[PDB]
């Protein structure tokens, strides 16, 4: 086949290429390339330059993929535009290869395991390991956002929100369940070790079954995660710069850190620890995804090039056009 085609998914409408072939949700749609037989992933931009924000990650996103290449990440196929002009280019789909599931909807139908939970977490981290030796930053390690097939491999999905990591990053960023304390107590100043924080809620909930810290709103979440760490100190909570975050643990009691196997039921010991390195509150003393993989759990199991880059809303529409025609399969 060839050329283009529309079709009625869900509530949504997609225009993608004659050759990909059935399509069926997951937005994100899972398709047969007519040409070999092989299942692939097909995701929608979202109405892509609908503001200067979503443009933003829009382009982010397609750049990164195109750029970054590990096994543990997930790569583009194809990528394409049924907008044969700048001038009307609306919006454009990216074309990954079907991984399966992802890590959510596979907890949900089975509980995990032992060797399961450690392949799968070890998998994390060398593609974290990765973006970050890369200079990149993710920002929404969630189980929904890991992709895991047939035969237990791992990719981290879904650069939407990732970027470079740099000094002064967007505030509101990582879903909340699995967001770590500084995004809010160091508003704008959190770094890559965030994305460590996200596998250690996510490592820990692939062992328990329940999400770790299941808060009710950002300032909530920091509540429930405290009262596993426990409180920083009151001196500290006193210079705090932002002052939501500082009158929100001011009115917080003061609580006391757990002993994590206390709340991991049936873990392993090495998993407590390694844990206990994730979850620490402290963003510098939390082990580094190279740290982490070093760690005596990945006993049985155990160079990159830096991403580059350099608007009104034409120009995010116009910078990434031209990212979308460049694409090399
Ligand atoms: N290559 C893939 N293979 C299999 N499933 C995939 C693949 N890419 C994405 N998915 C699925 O699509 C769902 C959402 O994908 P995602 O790339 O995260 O788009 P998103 O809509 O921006 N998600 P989010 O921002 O977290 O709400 C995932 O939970 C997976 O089921
Ligand atoms: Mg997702
Ligand atoms: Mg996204």
């Amino acid at each position: 086949r060839s050329g283009f085609y529309r079709q009625e998914v869900t509530k949504t409408a997609w225009e993608v290429r004659a050759v990909y072939r059935d399509l069926q949700p997951v937005a994100v749609c899972s398709a047969v390339d007519g040409r070999t037989g092989a299942k692939v992933a097909i995701k929608k931009l979202y109405r892509p330059f609908q503001s200067e924000l979503f443009a933003k990650r829009a382009y982010r996103e397609l750049r990164l993929l195109k750029h970054m290449r590990h096994e543990n990440v997930i790569g583009l196929l194809d990528v394409f535009t049924p907008d044969e002009t700048l001038d009307d280019f609306t919006d454009f789909y990216l074309v990954m290869p079907f991984m399966g599931t992802d890590l959510g909807k596979l907890m949900k139908h089975e509980k995990l395991g032992e060797d399961r939970i450690q392949f799968l977490v070890y998998q994390m981290l060398k593609g974290l390991r990765y973006i970050h030796a890369a200079g990149i930053i993710h920002r929404d390690l969630k189980p929904g956002n890991l992709a895991v097939n047939e035969d237990c491999e791992l990719k981290i999905l879904d650069f939407g929100l990732a970027r470079q990591a740099d000094s002064e990053m967007t505030g509101y960023v990582v879903t909340r369940w699995y967001r770590a304390p500084e995004v809010i107590l160091n508003w704008m100043r959190y770094t890559q070790t965030v994305d460590i924080w996200s596998v250690g809620c996510i490592m820990a909930e692939m062992i328990t079954g329940k999400t770790l810290f299941k808060g009710s709103d950002h300032l909530d979440q920091l509540k429930e995660i405290m009262k596993v760490t426990g409180t920083p100190p009151a001196e500290f909570v006193q210079r705090l710069q932002s002052d939501e975050a500082k009158n929100y643990m001011k009115g917080l009691p003061e609580l006391e850190k757990k002993d994590f196997a206390s709340i991991l039921t049936n873990a392993s010991p090495l998993a407590v620890n390694l844990l206990e390195k994730m979850l620490v509150l402290d963003a510098e003393q939390r082990v580094t995804a190279g740290e982490a993989l070093a760690h005596p759990y990945f006993e049985s199991l155990h160079q990159v090039q830096k991403y580059d880059d350099s608007r009104t809303l034409d120009e995010w529409k116009r910078v990434t056009y031209k990212e979308v025609l460049s694409f090399k399969p």
